[PDB]
């Protein structure tokens, strides 16, 4: 038992080692980010990392920010966040419906004034309170 | 160990939600389709999948049949399936030797008369018998 | 349990036969092998394939050493290998300091005098000791 927990262990870092060397995926953590490559809008993407067993990606610590952020600066586009604004302007929610603990807003964020009800990373890791239908660089969480 | 057995199987989601995210394999049930976008002849295709510890795609039901045919679509190619006539004419088996019980002819088919011992998948999912020797696209199942 | 260990070691076996199946690694015993393609010198090799969780690739038997050379003639250049020679000339030791054992020279190699104290392997899967600056494929080893 013991050696073929071992062993499935072993087997799984050497498969988790060939995806992160090849760039197929960040893993900081217990968290593992990756995308497709795509800029789609924001619905699209919860779709997609949904029907890939995951969730659109939010960060929760820094070094998960700069994770993301390092993605988005890979492929230069911005990336759509996990969290959407609540009904008082100003106020955000990651979809489980908790409100957003971490935050990392650019300064003079946000001030959509209600307008812009999701969440845009900046290539610099930054937040920007933004418009739901743009098309954004497509990151999951697993 | 009941943290130990977690934690493996959450690994083991990320790295198939990686490889899904990113079209790598198709998931269905227990069964996952990829294919190496190589177009070769039947014998070809059976080393190839064999090699990588996997075996030539065959699908048992619509929900298999579909997932192959999505592949199909997208190298716009037909697929040899895992499956080949018997020595009576419009009978087929699998690889080990059972006979073919979930079947998708294209209306008229099979009618090659016994010459055409291998089966191939149209793009839209239905199946043709065809010669062995054509250049197909290589799909293999896990 | 044995129910649950049984699906795990199954789709282990499905992510391992995926990235098998796309050339993204080669798998021998229990070692797997693999290449992010970049060609850049030893210390940078070694950054990266531990950053990965794994290590700069080092054959230890004729079956390792072919697989290696395998990647070494699919990427048509030369791969660094994970030894280094020790204080006395023409001897080598792995990174862990254990003097080498399985070797692989092409004939009259060693020769560089001390002065190469970096193992290059030629696409045909022999060995020359080298400077270590030059650019060699990344290969590692998990
Ligand atoms: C995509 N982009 C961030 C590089 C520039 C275009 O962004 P946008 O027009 O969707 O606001
Ligand atoms: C490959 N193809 C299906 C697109 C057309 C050619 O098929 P075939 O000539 O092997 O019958
Ligand atoms: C890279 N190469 C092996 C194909 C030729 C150049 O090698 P080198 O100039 O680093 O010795
Ligand atoms: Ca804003
Ligand atoms: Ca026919
Ligand atoms: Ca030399
Ligand atoms: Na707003
Ligand atoms: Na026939
Ligand atoms: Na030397």
């Amino acid at each position: 038992l013991q050696t073929e927990l071992y062993e499935i262990k072993h087997q799984i870092l050497q498969t988790m080692g060939v995806l992160s060397l090849q760039g197929s995926m960040l893993s900081v953590g217990d968290k593992v980010f990756s995308t497709n490559g795509q800029s789609v809008n924001f619905d699209t993407i919860k779709e997609m990392c949904t029907r890939a067993g995951g969730n659109i990606a939010v960060p929760r610590t820094p070094e998960e920010n700069e994770a993301i952020a390092s993605i988005a600066k890979k492929y230069n586009n911005y990336v759509y966040l996990g969290m959407i604004e609540d009904q008082t302007p100003g106020d955000f929610h990651y979809l489980d419906g908790a409100s957003v603990s971490y935050t990392n807003w650019y300064p003079g964020e946000p001030r959509g004034q209600g307008k812009e009800k999701c969440v845009e990373m900046y290539t610099d890791g930054t937040w920007n309170d933004r418009g739901c239908l743009q098309y954004r660089l497509a990151v999951c969480e697993f």
